[PDB]
């Protein structure tokens, strides 16, 4: 990482069907809005492609179709960017994305596509209010830009920032309530309106990061 433009692509949250049993005793099939997370680990840039439920109108094997829709949307984003902003490598968090991406990116022979064993659970972002409500309440597809490193890169490297983010996401994923406590060390801890994460000192982040690691280790 950190050397060529690299994107992580997570399709885990694209096709979302909540588990519920009706009064008649059957599983519901109604989806809710999802999203594709497309993330540059050097700069912190997130492209959030919100996927509105209308796109599923009609067809079957929607789990499988969603991998293709993800590939389509990644290709559309690439085509909308100047060549110098296009990724050289795409790393997919799930192996089901490899073939659909390969087929959708035949016009981009320069782009290397690979899988990964890295635990990078963007699904945890659905528990962060900024993202969760935006996704839920959308009435049409759209793309939203974010900076997942807030102002961190003013004082730390991309490597330190990436590690910090991964710890935050994994901790939120494994134990949301406890992670949120760890990330609010004081009553006065705040998150700026345009930031994703709390404003903490360097020293406070060291302590937070140790705690997040311990939480992940525990479960």
């Amino acid at each position: 990482l950190f050397s060529q433009i690299i994107w992580f692509v997570d399709d885990t949250n694209v096709y979302r069907v909540p588990i519920h049993k009706t009064f008649e005793g059957n599983l519901t099939t109604k989806p809710i809005n999802g999203a594709i997370f497309i993330f540059n680990p050097r700069t912190g840039q997130l492209f959030l492609k919100i996927i509105h439920t209308s796109v599923w109108a009609g067809q079957k094997r929607l789990g499988q179709l969603a991998k293709w829709k993800t590939a389509e949307e990644v290709a559309a984003l690439i085509r909308s960017l100047p060549v110098e902003e296009q990724p050289k490598q795409i790393i997919v968090t799930r192996k089901g994305m490899l073939d659909p991406l390969e087929v959708h990116l035949l016009d981009f022979p320069n782009i290397v596509i690979k899988g990964s064993e890295l635990q990078l659970p963007f699904q945890a972002c659905l528990k962060v209010e900024k993202f969760g409500d935006l996704i839920l309440k959308a009435t049409e597809p759209q793309m939203v830009l974010f900076n997942l490193y807030d102002d961190w890169l003013k004082t730390i490297s991309s490597y330190t920032a990436f590690s910090r983010l991964i710890l935050i996401l994994r901790a939120l994923h494994v134990n949301n309530d406890r992670a949120k406590v760890i990330l609010k060390p004081d009553k006065t801890t705040i998150t700026e309106p345009h930031h994703i994460w709390p404003t903490l000192t360097d020293e406070e982040w060291i302590k937070v990061e140790v705690q997040l690691k311990d939480l992940i280790l525990a479960d």
